């Protein structure tokens, strides 16, 4: 039995959780109650398998068990139409069908949070149904969310209430801690969506290369043979979590933490504090540990990679191991380089040996390879340096609006809601990275953009409208950012045409938070730039300055939300003028 295997390792608690997460990630539209029922019916079965390892279908693979269970409610097309098809399938891929149907943008209603007085009560009354709901809402809204880590967010989510409800001012103690978690959860989720996308669309060799470079950065003193071992396991873990095998992912992940702590001295000296605490915390600790100090006397790369005479020979024997070594050797002594820049140089190195080794004289051909690295390294540095100066000037908000206009001009087809989200996140890079020394600015900024741009790619892949986004997204993982910065403005885009609904103005906007108020303005700018791509300089501002006047006036005007209509039609006249 397999279901028995995972049960003994994870135990009732985590086992019940992980399966809830899995069920939620598959049927995101299914109600909380039904999931709970299935989870139990499923957990009860497991209990019998432990004793009798052959009872009913205890000999089954999780895929068959889980699949059939869900298919007892999926067949209801009136609720989950396209789903029933999945259930009529067989073993080889009745699952590939499900995975294929995960929604990265579920049409699930917003998740508002009741007063601090109810949450605490509901928390204290029933502590298990409260937390179960949490995971349910997060896993169903983040189908790729790193499960093992979602159990970590749960432990803190609980600790938040456990303490705050016992305060003098619960609303003061909770709120903050809850906001902080709302953000970190999103960050951790996107960061992970990039991992599942890599593996799934580019293959595991691409994921491995990324890992090798990142680990070689964190663990400089770690030997290549050791890192490889870590990369091999690591891949496997994530390969599983992404395919939907949460249980084994959660299991294997623990094993890896166990290992990394056992062989602490061979990997990094910054793992201490991490290995002296609870599993879940220990795991989330290692995965976020700072780079170890750089080894003292380190030879020069050129020695074994451009000057040696056996380069090509070695490359032919086992290129994959050779290029892997190069990356490792270049990453370890360069924690000031983003991971995508390292994978670029590496790719430039390979392409070079390829054409060079089939020449009349290699050493002469590949002798000036480093000469080509300069341009690649410079580029990010400049972009970052420039985009940080601007950010400082304008501040976050103003900087976001800059990126809004710019990107909408690049890819006007893209949906307003998506451009608004991406551009805002893109703006977050300033407050996040610009306050860092050049030595840590590149890794922070560029690698972050890789996550933000991946969001744009997956979202866009649902309904492809811009072939330009498509190419930059599919052509090369490592080059996505330079690919986008290259794009200027679409010269084939035909400006949209105005219509009342191009934007509705109902007063309901005077109640929304300050945030959703900015958002509404930005969503406007996007719609403006879509209508008038070309004619655009300062007239946009002049217009956006007017848009603000409109809201303030009719939100403050005692008269019903009407002046927003009269003066709203008045402002439209002025707007068109510019
Ligand atoms: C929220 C996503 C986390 C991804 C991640 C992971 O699961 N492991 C990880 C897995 C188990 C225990 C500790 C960390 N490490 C990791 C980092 C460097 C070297 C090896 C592993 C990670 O960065």
């Amino acid at each position: 039995s397999e279901v028995a295997h995972r049960f003994k390792d994870l135990g009732e608690e985590n086992f019940k959780a992980l399966v809830l997460i899995a069920f939620a990630q598959y049927l995101q539209q299914c109600p909380f109650e039904d999931h709970v029922k299935l989870v139990n019916e499923v957990t009860e079965f497991a209990k019998t398998c432990v004793a009798d390892e052959s009872a009913e279908n205890c000999d089954k693979s999780l895929h068959t068990l889980f699949g059939d269970k869900l298919c007892t409610v999926a067949t209801l097309r009136e609720t989950y139409g396209e789903m029933a098809d999945c259930c009529a399938k067989q073993e080889p891929e009745r699952n590939e069908c499900f995975l294929q149907h995960k929604d990265d943008n579920p049409n699930l209603p917003r998740l508002v949070r009741p007063e601090v007085d109810v949450m605490c009560t509901a928390f204290h009354d029933n502590e298990e149904t409260f937390l179960k709901k949490y995971l349910y809402e997060i896993a169903r809204r983040h189908p790729y969310f790193y499960a093992p880590e979602l159990l970590f967010f749960a432990k803190r989510y609980k600790a938040a209430f456990t303490e705050c409800c016992q305060a003098a001012d619960k609303a003061a103690c909770l709120l903050p801690k809850l906001d902080e978690l709302r953000d970190e959860g999103k960050a951790s989720s996107a960061k992970q969506r990039l991992k599942c996308a890599s593996l799934q669309k580019f293959g595991e060799r691409a994921f491995k290369a990324w890992a090798v470079a990142r680990l070689s950065q964190r663990f400089p003193k770690a030997e290549f043979a050791e890192v490889s071992k870590l990369v091999t396991d690591l891949t496997k873990v994530h390969t599983e979590c992404c395919h939907g095998d949460l249980l084994e992912c959660a299991d294997d992940r623990a094993d890896l933490a166990k290992y990394i702590c056992e062989n602490q001295d061979s990997i990094s000296s910054k793992l201490k504090e991490c290995c002296e605490k609870p599993l879940l915390e220990k795991s989330h600790c290692i995965a976020e540990v700072e780079n170890d100090e750089m080894p003292a006397d380190l030879p020069s790369l050129a020695a074994d990679f451009v000057e040696s005479k056996d380069v090509c020979k070695n490359y032919a024997e086992a290129k994959d191991v050779f290029l892997g070594m190069f990356l490792y050797e270049y990453a370890r002594r360069h924690p000031d380089y983003s991971v995508v820049l390292l994978l670029r140089l590496a790719k430039t190195y390979e392409t070079t040996l390829e054409k060079c080794c089939a020449a009349a004289d290699p050493h002469e051909c590949y002798a000036k390879v480093f000469d080509e690295f300069k341009p690649l390294v410079e580029e990010p540095q400049n972009l970052i340096k420039q985009n940080c100066e601007l950010f400082e000037q304008l501040g976050e908000y103003k900087f976001q609006n800059a990126l809004l206009v710019r990107y909408t001009k690049k890819v006007p087809q893209v949906s307003t809601p998506t451009l608004v989200e991406v551009s805002r996140n893109l703006g977050k890079v300033g407050s996040k990275c610009c306050k860092h020394p050049e030595a840590k600015r590149m890794p922070c900024a560029e690698d972050y953009l890789s996550v933000v741009l991946n969001q744009l790619c997956v979202l866009h892949e649902k309904t492809p409208v811009s072939d330009r986004v498509t190419k930059c997204c599919t052509e090369s993982l490592v080059n996505r950012r330079p690919c986008f910065s290259a794009l200027e403005v679409d010269e084939t885009y035909v400006p949209k045409e105005f219509n009342a609904e191009t934007f509705t103005f109902h007063a309901d906007i005077c109640t929304l938070s300050e945030k959703e108020r900015q958002i509404k303005k930005q969503t406007a700018l996007v719609e403006l730039v879509k209508h008038k791509p070309k004619a655009t300089k300062e007239q946009l501002k002049a217009v956006m300055d007017d848009f603000a006047a409109f809201v303030e006036k009719c939100c403050k005007a005692d008269d019903k939300e009407t002046c927003f209509a009269e003066e709203g039609k008045k402002l439209v006249a002025a707007s068109q003028a510019a």
